[PDB]
């Protein structure tokens, strides 16, 4: 089935909790794959110890850049980019997770998770998977966010892997 992976989140050092998501292999399976693998960090390299570097309340959370760490970088485990596989998915509601970009086919690491129905994206962003635990959590990073994406705590991706 789709793989399930967890994200534990730290504000200022104060554990947050867990995000779990479910990743649609099954629709994406390319793009499932890198999240899936950037998760566990198996090609050495990946999303722990990264941060959430833009947050805009009633609108998304974003991460991903693990090597610059303010949103110009990031990479796959294909390669610096990789094309937009489908869009399939669409952005239905709060805990979409989609892929964030600088244009057709620069999918990179970084993804956002919506807090809101983002319909306005449909066909720009990759949508891949969607939240299975954790809005409260989710709903928290959230409220650290700003009209300009500026947080105001500084929000940690403690641990990452794959349930199942
Ligand atoms: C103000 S944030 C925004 C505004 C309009 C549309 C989209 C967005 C944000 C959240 C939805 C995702 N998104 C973007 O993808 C904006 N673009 C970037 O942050 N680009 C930086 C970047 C992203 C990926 C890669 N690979 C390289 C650079």
């Amino acid at each position: 089935g789709n793989p399930l992976v967890y994200l534990d989140v730290d504000a200022n050092g104060k554990p947050l909790g867990r995000v779990v998501l479910e990743l649609k292999a099954d629709v994406v399976p390319k793009t499932a794959e890198n999240f899936r693998a950037l998760c566990t960090g198996e090609k050495g390299f990946g999303y722990k110890g990264s941060t959430f570097h833009r947050v805009i309340p009633s609108f998304m959370c974003q991460a991903g850049d693990f090597t610059n760490h303010n949103g110009t970088g990031g990479k796959s485990i294909y390669g610096s980019r990789f094309p937009d596989e489908n869009f399939t998915l669409k952005h239905v509601g709060p805990g979409v997770l989609s892929m964030a970009n600088a244009g057709p086919n620069t999918n990179g690491s970084q993804f956002f998770i919506c807090t809101i129905k983002t319909d306005w994206l449909d066909g720009k962003h990759v949508v891949f998977g969607h939240v299975i635990e954790g809005m409260d959590v989710v709903k928290k990073i959230e409220s650290f966010g700003s009209k300009s994406g500026r947080t105001s705590k500084k929000i940690v991706i403690t641990d990452c892997g794959q349930l199942s």
